[PDB]
């Protein structure tokens, strides 16, 4: 506990975070910037660099939190969190999926850890509707998988394309001049599986939203 | 009360309802899979008999729950609700309405049954509303059909048509581009209708949806 | 008062009421069946003549109601309805108005008037923000008239276009993929006015959603 | 004192305020008219003229209030709002910004600043969540930018059309028919990407409308 104790008064400073969360907004930036053509051309090398090192220093920042923290560090969410968007940037997606060490500065900032908690927060309650909701959905694309997927493949082929397409007509994206129109020029009684399918679906979903209120 | 009360024992066990939940996912299952064309030519038959198997327990199922709970039976939703479903698929659209098998798992788990049971209960309240909108549709559908089903058959030819156009406009889904622009290239004054009816309806239906807070 | 009392015992009579109520309803279904060309072709005439008789009735009634009601009857909100409506009715776009004779059903029920009442008790409330709205409406309709009448005269022509187009947008239909990235291609930065207008519109509305909580 | 005594009794006086709010409603109404290309033909000289005139009057208002007020006045967001807005018009897009001169009818009124103040008073509890959005936006801008820009160029070609097209799905406007379907013609999974996306801002959002309830 003589080195160990050094440490955790590191890892437990004010400048150890500021100096973390520092350079979070750094490579935040760096990524906005990394998104142009014209400023790669100029400057993307000294930017690809720029983000190895951050990793560095990330990767050896998740090592002094395990150190300091042991086994209360893999049973901490945003340490969890933490390890395995750095995990990610150590390894074409992968390459992509490393902007979610963004996320970074929601774990390292408290405001903001409070609201993201805040809202999981109220998901558990939430969850018997949800099961509700997707028994809903699976039963209804089943049907219209069988309905009309033989002469409308594109939107009800598979069960997939159906989930897809009944996701759509939840958000009541195109519902009627897009899907349910077009459906009834061969199937005149759509009608009849699509309303009370959006009547219930916007039901429920009105209905899981005022479980909102425990936030 | 000899045999009927040995019956009675096993309708109310544990195992039997988990038994029954156990069918239900497994047929559950089943129905996503027939929805395979390339699983219906390797084991569709493996399946259809299966099937005709679970129809037959449950239809056992009722019988047994029928004898136990004799007129209490026929007075229970949830029991009238599985009796109806297992009907249906003893009986081409029958064989698409046997799905809805699959919502057994929403009688048969009391989880569920709450929030259903918590859902329906709020609508009484609601229906007085219901009923408003309905006449409100029905005077517009109404004046709809007379005023632009001449010049626009497929949107207001029909009463019924009509309704469902309202039924579109009502939900917002492409109301200007779709609907009510094309309308104005000939009736210009279309906006007087459209308009007035979608701050009613939706503004009652804002409020019908409030009604939810008994949940 | 000899005579006058004999009237007004038969105009409180429940027998009344019940009687206009029922032949609300009853023209009511004529109405919908009035929309069929085939019914009107074997039918039309035997209606033409029944709707007839039903606005006799039905004048006779406001006479009746305001030799009993006198000067209380043009106090009456339900009456005067009940009244402009009838007037309506006696004298081709008026023909079409004929069906507002229909929301009779709305005064003459209590239940409905309840319903009518309690929502139309909420607008006051809201009306201070009503006019904050028609208030920014008005100035958008006007910069947008000025901004884009001129390469999209269809959507921004006029103040009155202006009008019709930001409602839309309001209601979001449309509005990225028919109205602002069109105008993109030829004004780069027309989101930096619609944006903004559909964050205050629909925070406001969603604002003044809330205000239906006295209901 | 002596003459600065004389202003202020002006300038705290009813008639001052009712002659400002007066203007302001002609002017507005002036602005309504200079719409039309007709009227301008006609009366557009006299129009432009006594526009000058009110500007003029208002520069005036603002001065004297100045002088009444002294540093109080740029304190005051009202008055900060009414210095703004007639020092554009002092000042070819700043000849539209002159009609934000017609949000002075909100100043200038208190019935209307209530409302506003009483909204704008609900965005600080929000705020932190508009943060929370705006780094889950610019992620996934930068996801999408380099997931799709380079086969979708118009809607995904920059960090910028990203964001603008984010937004739209965001509103859930096309984003199934014009956006995502057309995406999954190239890239099969892009669902993964943009169901979780309207999941999660489209939960806060509900989540971010119900702060609401501070007014
Ligand atoms: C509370 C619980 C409620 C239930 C929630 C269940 C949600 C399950 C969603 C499963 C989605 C399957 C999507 C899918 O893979 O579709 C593609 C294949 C194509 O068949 P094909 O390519 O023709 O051979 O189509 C298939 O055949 C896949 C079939 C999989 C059935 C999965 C059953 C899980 C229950
Ligand atoms: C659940 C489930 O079925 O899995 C997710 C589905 C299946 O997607 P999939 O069959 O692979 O369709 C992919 C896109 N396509 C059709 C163009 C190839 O894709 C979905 O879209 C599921 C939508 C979520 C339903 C939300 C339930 C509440
Ligand atoms: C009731 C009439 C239902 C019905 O006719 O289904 C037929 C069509 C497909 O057959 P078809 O109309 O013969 O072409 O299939 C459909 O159009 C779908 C009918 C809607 C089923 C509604 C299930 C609600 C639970
Ligand atoms: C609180 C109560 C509020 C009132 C709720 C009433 C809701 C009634 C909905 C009735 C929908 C009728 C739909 C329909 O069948 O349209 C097709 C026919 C076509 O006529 P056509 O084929 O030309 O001979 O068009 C028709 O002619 C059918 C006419 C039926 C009138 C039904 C009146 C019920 C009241
Ligand atoms: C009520 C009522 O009128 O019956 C349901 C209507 C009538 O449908 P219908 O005339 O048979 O139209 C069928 C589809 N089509 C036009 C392509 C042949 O179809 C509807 O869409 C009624 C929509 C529900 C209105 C909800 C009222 C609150
Ligand atoms: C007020 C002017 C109403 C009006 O002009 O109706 C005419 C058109 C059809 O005739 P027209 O404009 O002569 O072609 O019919 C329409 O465009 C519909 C007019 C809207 C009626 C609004 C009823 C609200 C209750
Ligand atoms: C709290 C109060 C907030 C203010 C609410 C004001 C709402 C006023 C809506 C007025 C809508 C006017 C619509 C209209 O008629 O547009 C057509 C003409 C066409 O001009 P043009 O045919 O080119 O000759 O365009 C015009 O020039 C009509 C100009 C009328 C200006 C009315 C000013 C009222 C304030
Ligand atoms: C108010 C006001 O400006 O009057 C109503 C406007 C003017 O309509 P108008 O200029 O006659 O446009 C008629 C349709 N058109 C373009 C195809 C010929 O038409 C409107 O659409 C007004 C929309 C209501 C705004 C709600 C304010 C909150
Ligand atoms: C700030 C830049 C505004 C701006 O460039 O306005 C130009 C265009 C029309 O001119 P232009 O871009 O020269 O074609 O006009 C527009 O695209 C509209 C600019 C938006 C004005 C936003 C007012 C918010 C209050
Ligand atoms: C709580 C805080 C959450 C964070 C909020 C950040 C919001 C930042 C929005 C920045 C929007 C930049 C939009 C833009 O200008 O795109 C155009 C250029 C085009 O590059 P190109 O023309 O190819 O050279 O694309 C660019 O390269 C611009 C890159 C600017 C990165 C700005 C980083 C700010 C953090
Ligand atoms: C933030 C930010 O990135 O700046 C505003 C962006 C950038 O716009 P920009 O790259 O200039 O795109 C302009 C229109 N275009 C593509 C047709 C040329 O344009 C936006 O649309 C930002 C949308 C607001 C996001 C709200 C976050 C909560
Ligand atoms: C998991 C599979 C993801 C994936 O396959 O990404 C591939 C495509 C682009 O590549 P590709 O499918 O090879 O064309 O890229 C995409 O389609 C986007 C994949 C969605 C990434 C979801 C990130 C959620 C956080």
């Amino acid at each position: 506990s003589h080195m160990y104790l050094r440490i955790t008064n590191i890892v437990e400073s004010s400048f150890f975070t500021k100096f973390i969360i520092y350079l979070i907004v750094l490579n935040g930036i760096t990524m906005g910037l990394e998104t142009s053509k014209t400023f790669m051309q100029s400057f993307g090398v000294y930017t690809t660099l720029f983000n190895q090192i951050v990793i560095t220093i990330f990767t050896i920042e998740i090592i002094l939190r395990i150190y300091v923290h042991r086994i209360s560090f893999f049973k901490d969410p945003w340490s969890l969190f933490d390890f395995f968007v750095v995990a990610i940037s150590l390894v074409e997606i992968l390459r992509v999926l490393r902007v979610l060490r963004l996320f970074r500065l929601v774990t390292a900032v408290p405001q903001m850890r409070k609201i993201v908690s805040a809202l999981i927060s109220v998901i558990p309650g939430m969850l018997s509707v949800i099961a509700l909701m997707t028994l809903f959905f699976y039963i209804f694309a089943i049907m219209a998988t069988q309905l009309f997927g033989e002469r409308f493949p594109e939107w009800f082929g598979t069960l997939g394309e159906s989930f897809y397409t009944l996701f759509q007509v939840m958000t009541l994206e195109s519902w009627s001049m897009g899907i349910v129109r077009p459906l009834m020029e061969v199937y005149p009684y759509a009608w009849v599986f699509f309303i009370p399918f959006i009547f219930v679906v916007t039901f429920v979903m009105i209905n899981l939203v005022v479980a909102i209120c425990v936030d």
